[PDB]
């Protein structure tokens, strides 16, 4: 089929697949008990990604929606991605600042709803209600940044001098980005149409790279992960 947009899904496989592998290497050599936990979550995290990454490059994830006159494509395997790959990286910056059960369960609670909602949103036929989804799904990731900003930057403050200043880079490289997830799809083939999927993915790629492999990279190679 040839689409535009195959070269990102093509390097964003290529990009996860040796995160994966370089991440299942060193995690490999780790012994402490501590950082083999941070290694196995965080290794998890971009090999789903490289998966699903893969099958829509093999043209598997897309769908064609109707709304506002046209049929849309909406590739919605990112969602079975971000299903498990959001509250993965949440479940590293959780442990990192050692966050109660209860404040995981939550924002656990709270990721399931903003990626439940934000794919019926991309799947709904009716142009307003996929906002109303959108909105709801933003609502949700605002209660996720709330929550690492005012609750986990609190209890990092209790910790060690490395694990608070990892946890605040991790922090604010996931407000940045995440932050930006909303404004891809109102803008793009989910939302307004005025990106182009080609753009988009682009977007999406870079963004996912970004929230996976380089946060894994500062992450893992802190010294913070031992116990
Ligand atoms: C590795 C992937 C990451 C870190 C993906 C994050 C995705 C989000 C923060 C998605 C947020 C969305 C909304 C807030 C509303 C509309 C739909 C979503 C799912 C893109
Ligand atoms: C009402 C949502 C505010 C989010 C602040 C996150 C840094
Ligand atoms: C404090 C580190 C800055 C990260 C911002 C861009 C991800
Ligand atoms: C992080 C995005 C907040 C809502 C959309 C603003 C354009
Ligand atoms: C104490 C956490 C409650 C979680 C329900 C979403
Ligand atoms: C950031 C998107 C700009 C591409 C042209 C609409």
């Amino acid at each position: 089929t040839g689409r535009p947009e195959w070269i990102w899904l093509a390097l964003g496989t290529a990009l996860m697949g040796l995160g994966t592998l370089y991440f299942l290497v060193k995690g490999m050599g780790v012994s402490d008990p501590d950082a083999k936990k941070f290694y196995a979550i965080t290794t998890l995290v971009p090999a789903i990604a490289f998966t699903m990454y893969l099958s829509m490059l093999l043209g598997y994830g897309l769908t064609m929606v109707p709304f506002g006159g046209e049929q849309n494509p909406i590739y919605w395997a990112r969602y079975a991605d971000w299903l498990f790959t959001t509250p993965l990286l949440l479940l590293d910056l959780a442990l990192l600042v050692d966050a109660d059960q209860g404040t995981i369960l939550a924002l656990v609670g709270a990721d399931g709803i903003m990626i439940g909602t934000g794919l019926v949103g991309a799947l709904t036929k009716v142009y307003s209600y996929r906002f109303v989804w959108w909105a709801i799904s933003t609502a949700a990731m605002l209660y996720i940044l709330y929550v690492l900003f005012f609750g986990f930057t609190s209890k990092a403050e209790s910790m060690r001098p490395e694990v608070a200043s990892t946890f605040k880079v991790l922090r604010n490289v996931t407000v940045v980005l995440w932050s930006a997830y909303p404004v891809v799809w109102l803008i793009g083939s989910e939302g307004a149409g005025i990106v182009p999927l080609n753009i988009e993915t682009l977007l999406f790629m870079v963004l996912d790279v970004s929230a996976k492999v380089g946060f894994g990279l500062i992450l893992l190679r802190s010294r913070a992960i031992f116990g």
